[PDB]
């Protein structure tokens, strides 16, 4: 056996069943959408983590191979801090904390011939290496005085059930593997620094990376897939998405509205200034 | 023969073809997009539909199954009404409802064997009875005065033909099973009191469900699926999606810019409290 | 041999080989996302590229071909002008210009036999003569003074290597053809009056159409694409979309917010216009 096996497991005519085996670097990164409220600054409508790509390029076993990886969350727990009513209280409507309950979606795809024509997929198992992702420090840029700092958490990401997926950027729509990731709540806890909470354990989205460029994972798969048996034919990648039109017109509507108003303020202020 | 066979009307090494007849319980739901413009708040800008999922479980004779479906509506047509030009009159300039002319479509799957690698299709059939869908009350909310609800209107969805389509939800890409309505407007008249339209037939996007949880109808279908002989292959069920980037990037800078305008609005009334 | 044959090159009890040549006519477009900023009015946040669908139907030999077109550009460069940093002062945050060192996408789809079900393909070939595109008129609206209008711009669309792609909308998903092409800068250049920008070529996204219906193209490709033997089989067209649910709630929640900055404006303008 090897490493990197690429096996026949039946041939036909037209159709071929393909047993691959590989050892991938599976890196992987969290994107969080930080929303703020209007007003003086002191509110922040929901931190929350949301999907994130990551193409990168690494050595196997004598091949440069480019991969394509994107993280995603399920079964997030929402936190609500308050410091009060008033305009000037620092509060957090909503932000999404990681716990032992969620789940780590990891879903890769490869250049390999293992994911060339992926639609159909059999005995599909994988291994894969436990490894800890920590919270990083993340800053509110309040209007005035003390900044508050969200700090540490960190859970401990143990290898589940893996199946397929489909990644769907704005370039490319690929068939990947999506590795389930159970989560346990690790000794360094997460606290928001000049404030009435603390030594809670879970991961935030604040900044889940702590600037790590990325977190890896070593893991390795064997599937067995039909793909056709001549190796030229090529299943559409390439992708161009034009998706939630109705999103794109209510969004200039609204920009419509917002820079008519901004104008008629914009006038109102200039109009005394000139004096 | 049965209610829900799985009959095999051809197979080879690799591939085979499956008759899948099956009774379903499809259970859809309506959603509406209601966009108010700014100012005093006595206009709407848009009360549309959008499309709308609904995932549920139900139980068939002796098993459980989870079916997702998805509702959407074309040929909508775009009525309004307005008072006047002056600011503090009810206007909503342009809203969606449903005549004869429409067409509804109701994109239905299931975690049955009939879906697990449908990709190809032939022969599909269906039966599908009648539904009425009927309009709730929905009230239009204003600082000062009355309140315009807009109640009533009803349509009977009738079956038509029936297709294949995808589902793209944020979770799942599903190939589904399209079935489409034509509708016939039913006695009740959707109308907007303590305003000057009523006697107007159709159904209007600001409460289709009526209260409801759903509108379920029962459907039978047959088809032919080209599927692989083992069945063990899985197609691509879940998704991560990260298109429209470009839209998010747009978001985050209206949100940045509205924030920045918001900032200096609560500045500017802070500063008319000092003395 | 005629311009729109389908060859069986093979054929099996549930799969078959197929060699699809036909001549086409590619008429696609290009669109254009113009954000502008707040402030007084003199402020673009950008003008950018964004994929431009375009759907038609034009007549074959004694047939009529239902075609679905779908353009986008890569590698695009991004030009900025600020003449000075006073709000009054015009100023384009950034623009994207396509150069030899881009190219335009464009992805082909028909209601011919040759896409039907096509998800294999090989041997994946074609012919495409060149088309001039040439940028039209288009006038800064600011608020108070001149209007100044970006005139010009030329290039021209080489044939470049075909591949497969896939175009997704808010109603069908379609395996289709992706048709590259390089670009040549020609003699027209584009320049904005009343600025001293001028004589640098490229094809600015403010009017790449020229006030024009469509760019057409003559082209023809021949392909072998892995299909089911019995032509009843279809995949699934068309397709119901709900993606970007957070985007439309933050969507949502940022409407919620400009709804209520707006009414606090218009009733403290009310309120000082009271007497």
């Amino acid at each position: 056996a090897q490493a990197n096996e690429d096996i026949v497991v039946s041939k036909t005519s037209l159709w071929k069943e393909m047993q691959y085996n590989r050892d991938i670097t599976i890196r992987f990164k969290f994107a969080s959408s930080i929303v703020k409220s209007g007003g003086l600054g002191y509110k922040w409508s929901e931190i929350s983590f949301k999907p994130a790509n990551y193409q990168y390029t690494y050595t196997r076993d004598g091949e440069e191979v480019t991969a394509h990886t994107t993280c995603s969350v399920n079964g997030m727990n929402d936190f609500n801090f308050n410091g009060g009513s008033l305009p000037t209280d620092f509060v957090i409507s909503r932000y999404e904390v990681i716990k032992e309950n969620s789940y780590v979606y990891v879903d890769y795809w490869d250049d390999s011939q293992a994911f060339r024509n992926m639609v159909y997929v059999r005995s599909l198992a994988a291994n894969l290496n436990s490894v800890i992702c920590t919270g990083g420090d993340y800053s509110f840029a309040l209007p005035v005085g003390q900044w508050p700092v969200m700090t540490g958490g960190a859970v401990s990401l143990h290898s589940a059930g893996v199946t397929l997926s489909t990644q769907f950027t704005d370039f490319v729509s690929l068939n990947s593997l999506r590795f389930r990731f159970r989560l346990t709540v690790e000794e360094p806890s997460f606290s928001i620094t000049r404030t009435r909470v603390s030594r809670l354990y879970g991961l935030p989205a604040a900044n889940p990376n702590n600037g790590k460029e990325y977190y890896e994972v070593a893991g390795r798969f064997s599937l067995i897939s039909l793909v056709p048996s001549n190796d030229d034919y090529q299943t559409p990648i390439t992708n161009s998405v034009t998706v939630r039109q109705d999103l794109e017109r209510q969004l200039g509507e609204l920009r419509e509205e917002f820079n008519a108003l901004s104008q008629e303020i914009a006038m109102s202020q200039l109009i005394d200034l000139a004096l």
